Parts: C-alpha cells; sequence; structure tokens
C-alpha cells in the first residue's frame, strides 16, 4: 500500500490539500494520512475545520509526503517540530511535493538548497534566499522534488504521481472518473496573463504579508547558514 | 452580506464542495454555510472528516445554494427532509447550483422539470426520467440553474458567480491571487477524449452504481408524477 501524507496545519489554504487528497483516494492501494502534532481538528484559512488523522511521532514512513500553502505557511517556517519531520520524511520518500506557498516550509526546512523550485507568484522573491534556483514555471521538477504553483496544482501532478507509481491507463481512468477537464472563465492566473490594474490590487493585498514573510525568511535562512 | 450554502452529507465527493468552498470564501461580504441536518462531523467517501456549520431549520435564506455529488447522492434522492430544504430555499436564491451528480438531486427536488441541465457523464441518461432536457456540455445555464461536470466544475463556475454578484475586476483578481491556471497532463476527462480502453474501464467500474441509481431514480420520479 502506498503511503501518502498530506501537512495539515492552522491557516492551511485547504483547496492546496483536498484537491490531490480526493484525487491520489481514488487510487487502489493507497493510504492518505493528515499529519500534525496530535490527531484532531485543524482550522483552514476560511474557517473549514478539518481532522488530522496522525501525529508526527505515529506517521508511518510515507511514499509521497505533500506540503500545502497558506497563511499558516509563516508559522510553520520557524516550526522546528514541523521541520525536522518533513526533512525525516523527505530522507526516504520517492516524491517530496508541494503546492504554492508550500516550498516556503521545504525551503525553511533546507530541502531547496540547490535545486530548481517555484512558489506562489507574489512570494517568489523569497526562494533565492532559501538556496533554491528560482524558476517562473506553473510545474518544477529536480529529481524526487515537484513544487507546483496554483490553488490546484495538486490535482494536476497527482495525476502525473498516479502515472508514475501505477501507469498511463491509471492515471487517465481516474482523470475520466472525475471528469476533470478545467475550463477557467477569466484568463487572471497568471501577472503575466492578468490585466496590469488587478495585478496592481493583489500586489497591494499581499504587501503586508510578504514584507513579514521577509522577516521569517531571513531568520529562517540564518538557521541554514549554521 | 451574500449567503452562500453546500449542502454536506454523508458519502459526499469533497472535492465538488471544497473547490468552490475556497474561490467563494475569498471574496469580501460573503458568509459560507455548510449545511445538514445538525451541525457536527460529516464523513465524505474518502473518508475526510468534514463539520457541517449549520442545520436545516437554523440556515439562513440562501443568495447562492450549491449541491455538491458523490457516493451519497442516491440516498440523498429519497430524503424527504432534505428535498424539502432544497426546495424552500431554490424559492428565494438567486442562484441554484450543483456540482457533477449533485443535479440528480435537483432532479429528485423537482427543480429539473423543463430545464436543460447536465451530469456526470456515467448518469448522464437519469436525467430524462426526472424531466430534465439532457444537455451534453460542462456548464448549462437554465435561468437562474447551473449545473456543471467535473469534480472542479465548481471552481469554474464560482468565478462566473464572482463576476455575477460583484464584477469581472473582483473576479479576476480572486483567480491572480489564488494563481489558478490549471494544464492537466493527460486529455482523458471526457469520454468525448479518452481512449476507448479506458472508458471501457470506468463504465464496467460505474456499471453496479447505475443499476442502483436507476432504480432510485424511478422511485424519485413515481414520486414528482404525484
Amino acid at each position: 500500500a502506498v503511503q501518502i501524507g498530506f501537512l495539515l496545519f492552522p491557516e492551511v489554504q485547504q483547496l492546496d490539500l483536498t484537491g490531490p487528497h480526493d484525487v491520489l483516494a481514488s487510487l487502489p492501494d493507497v493510504q492518505v494520512h493528515l499529519i500534525w502534532k496530535e490527531p484532531g481538528p485543524v482550522v483552514a484559512s476560511s474557517g473549514l475545520v478539518l481532522q488530522a488523522t496522525t501525529s508526527f511521532a505515529d506517521c508511518p514512513p510515507l511514499d509521497v509526503i505533500c506540503i500545502p500553502g497558506g497563511t499558516g505557511v509563516g508559522a510553520l517556517m520557524e516550526d522546528p517540530q514541523a521541520l525536522a519531520f518533513i526533512r525525516q520524511q523527505a530522507a526516504r520518500a520517492r516524491y517530496v511535493t508541494s503546492v504554492c506557498t508550500g516550498s516556503l516550509v521545504l525551503g525553511a526546512a533546507g530541502l531547496l538548497q540547490g535545486k530548481r523550485a517555484t512558489t506562489h507568484w507574489a512570494y517568489h522573491e523569497l526562494l533565492a534566499p532559501l538556496g533554491a534556483i528560482p524558476v517562473h514555471e506553473r510545474v518544477v521538477r529536480d529529481g524526487n522534488l515537484l513544487t507546483g504553483t496554483g490553488i490546484t496544482a495538486g490535482i494536476d501532478f497527482a495525476l502525473t504521481l498516479a502515472a508514475e507509481l501505477f501507469d498511463a491507463a491509471t492515471a487517465q481512468r481516474v482523470q475520466l472518473q472525475l471528469e476533470y477537464a478545467p475550463a477557467p472563465p477569466f484568463n487572471a492566473g497568471s501577472p503575466d496573463t492578468a490585466p496590469a490594474s488587478v495585478v496592481q490590487q493583489a500586489r497591494q493585498r499581499a504587501a503586508d504579508s510578504l514584507h513579514k514573510r521577509r522577516e521569517i525568511t531571513l531568520r529562517a535562512a540564518a538557521r541554514l547558514a549554521a
């Protein structure tokens, strides 16, 4: 049974997690874990209440680890217990993955040093101080590392993982079962395609968060320098 | 404050709900409800545990109601309490929406009689007996009714709802904030694009479910005929 784990933390962006969870949970011979310090309720940034299924100590060795993003990433980047767990699991995992700002947590854990990676467009400048080679692409692979952008990156890369863990026909079957064929009614999902006025509104709304994360990133980088 | 409600029921396909929830919860001046018979835990078909926030009796009048799909649709199609709640809310809602097999619940409630609608490809034959005009398109609008196909239909139509409730610039801002720009690695999300061998595997796996839902649909249609 393939063991797949998601880190579930307070103020997570839940769709970063719940998208790939429903796809991967559709596969045969897969056990999916929602991991936090103890089993029990964890509140997403929207107020949605989710339920962690296992503690760090009780989690089995994972074949796939996935770090979602969200508001709550800032606290995680300085959580020594969480970072140590991620490093332990990444050592033996076949795939180490993240969605959106989840790659900043991999960065704080030291797992992006010398690695190509992406993150959310508004926070992309924080990759280089964590030792990454920043790449402006939606899915970036470097060995067993896979970082993706977009709240639904994990849906798309879950189909890639299905094809590699099983076969292409299995991935295609799951896609058809879920009738997954997105068609967004707008083309504003990148700062390169959105209107300049919209990019300004979005940057201004992210500015306080980016300022705080610059401070956190520099402390995280100092710990990696030690 | 725009009031948006999702029906949350045992054996729901959670991504049908959690996708549009995270998008719509990003909008200003929106309250989102997860509705069941009582507040408390509800288990999705994957085993993910979600939490209903309000009862039928306590739910405010909704501007938007959304019915997700999943395994659990069969029980809902013969739940008189749930169907009565859906009819009451649909009477005054600005938008009545569904994802995937959620349209079969709208059908059982009598809300598709004479209306254009879609549903999941494997169950599409069940629309006509519920009085619908079946349409093979990913998003079908008929007045204030909006039915969509695909586990992420609600993400796409949530951006349409954002543009109509607010304005296009607001919808574009949310899309950019979420960096939403899907790019599936396979093209098997429709029976018209998937390989014939994959369509066979998927039909055979749905056959027991379709057989049971034929029986349920005929009983639901008999109640509408009374």
